[PDB]
């Protein structure tokens, strides 16, 4: 998909567009107080090199940042995620893929209500792309889960192991 960024509200200020990833948005802009995801699902980042708080911007026109109830203006990196035909994830109680393992192929609205874990140490996305969320109801700090074996929370750029909910990435056209 494709996206456009605006540092000021009402689709105003510093305007930049991309159709691919960009780990360093610094020479372009530092923030985005209004944003138009033309298509796709884009994992925005607070900090460059894919660090800090992550932000799932879905396909739509957001006339300001509070429209999707975001955390902070800080948009200093971006990731494009394509369509994924299937989804299979494994939640591990301990890091380095140990302890209680639990597979998941569905959208979990709240892991604490389901498998009673509010924090996950390590993951293994067998196939597809997922997104971990800090809070249930798909809220809080987002965390892009990519098709691989996550050794620990440090892998996907999590400063902590918090896991409120889980959802499977689908491409919105």
């Amino acid at each position: 998909g494709k996206i456009t960024f605006y540092e000021d509200r009402a689709f105003q200020g510093r305007s930049y567009e991309t159709t691919t990833d960009c780990p360093n948005l610094q020479p372009y802009f530092s923030r985005c107080n209004s944003i138009r995801v033309e298509s796709g699902c884009w994992m925005l980042y607070e900090r460059p090199n894919y660090q800090g708080q992550q932000y799932l911007l879905r396909r739509g026109e957001y006339p300001d940042y509070q429209q999707w109830m975001g955390l902070s203006d800080s948009i200093r990196s971006c990731c494009l995620i394509p369509q994924t035909v299937s989804h299979r994830l494994r939640l591990y109680e301990r890091e380095d893929h140990k302890g209680l393992m639990m597979e998941l192929s569905e959208d979990c609205p709240s892991i604490q209500d389901r498998f009673h874990l509010s924090e996950i140490r390590s993951l293994h996305v067998l196939e597809g792309c997922w997104v971990l969320y800090e809070l249930p109801n798909y809220r809080g700090r987002q965390y892009l889960l990519r098709p691989q074996e996550y050794r620990r929370c440090q892998d996907w750029g999590a400063m902590d192991a918090k896991a409120g909910s889980l959802r499977r990435v689908v491409d919105l056209y």
